[PDB]
């Protein structure tokens, strides 16, 4: 703020850690009473990552409305996201229920099922057309319709059906497969190429429910993705890159879910992504093709 001048200053002084720790210190603290109820213990993947009560997504069921998911409602930018953990073997039904009830068109997955030798996410979508999934608890059917596999991400068309009404919806699944846990994308280009693929699909548009974004905990990689997207949208409103204060935007997001952006290098990457993305916002449409080439997506 102005972001590029600030970036160079932080870099020169090597103060990313300090800047980041300051963000952690200033971040909102709100209760997560529901997340911590004994009955919800097996609905949380990580003991120390919980949705705030005020912003949690409620499932539309009388039995137990709890899922570890938060609505990030960015008022100034006029965009909302649902950030959630990687579903557990017992919460895959809840996950798709949330997708249905919230009217989401897209799901953005930023992790792999196995990372660092451990299971980070349930296999919550079908990998083969002929082997659809039925979630008996929430009465939903999920079918793989097609997939487009690129070098570092895959886009799937899924059909989600409410078996109670027989209504069906197409859900687009955007799976980034090369973003390491507690790490950063290979380049601003690869990240932005993917973000713009999600944008171009219509998944982020106001006529749909909020896009669902997740990684393993739904805070580190998910937070980075949403921060970059929101900053670029804010810039787009006024065509005024200088008006965007990335740290303030992140603090605003953290009012809705804890721990968004998990490392100083993820914060630094967010600046890189927004600064590079600004080229497109400010009218250099050709830069999108450059990102595609540099991403080596195939
Ligand atoms: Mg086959």
């Amino acid at each position: 703020m102005e972001m590029e001048k600030e970036f160079e200053q932080i870099d020169k002084s090597g103060s990313w850690a300090a800047i980041y720790q300051d963000i952690r210190h200033e971040a909102s603290d709100f209760p997560c009473r529901v997340a911590k109820l004994p009955k919800n213990k097996n609905r949380n993947r990580y003991r120390d990552v919980s949705p705030f009560d005020h912003s949690r997504i409620k499932l539309h069921q009388e039995d137990n409305d709890y899922i570890n998911a938060s609505l990030i409602k960015m008022e100034e930018a006029q965009r909302s996201y649902i950030l959630t953990q990687g579903p557990l073997p017992n919460t895959c039904g809840h996950f798709w229920e949330m997708v249905w009830e919230q009217k989401s068109r897209g799901v953005v997955m930023l992790n792999r099922v196995m990372e660092k030798g451990s299971l980070k996410c349930a296999q919550y979508w079908p990998q083969k057309e002929e082997k659809e999934m039925i979630f008996e608890d929430t009465n939903l059917k999920l079918t793989l319709i097609s997939e487009d596999i690129k070098s570092y991400y895959t886009v799937r068309q899924l059909e989600l059906e409410n078996l109670t009404t027989q209504e069906t919806r197409e859900i687009l699944h955007f799976h980034y497969t090369t973003w390491p846990d507690q790490g950063v994308p290979e380049s601003p280009a690869s990240f932005l190429n993917f973000l713009f693929k999600v944008r171009e699909s219509g998944s982020l548009s106001p006529e749909h429910g909020p896009v669902v974004v997740h990684c393993s905990a739904g805070i580190g990689r998910s937070g980075t993705f949403c921060l970059a997207d929101t900053c670029l949208l804010l810039m787009d409103k006024r065509k005024d890159p200088s008006s965007v204060d990335i740290k303030k935007v992140l603090l605003e997001m953290r009012k809705f879910r804890m721990g968004l952006i998990q490392t100083a290098d993820q914060l630094r990457f967010s600046y890189l992504a927004v600064i590079e993305g600004a080229k497109f916002i400010m009218g250099d449409s050709s830069v999108q093709d450059q990102w595609k080439e540099l991403s080596h997506e195939d």
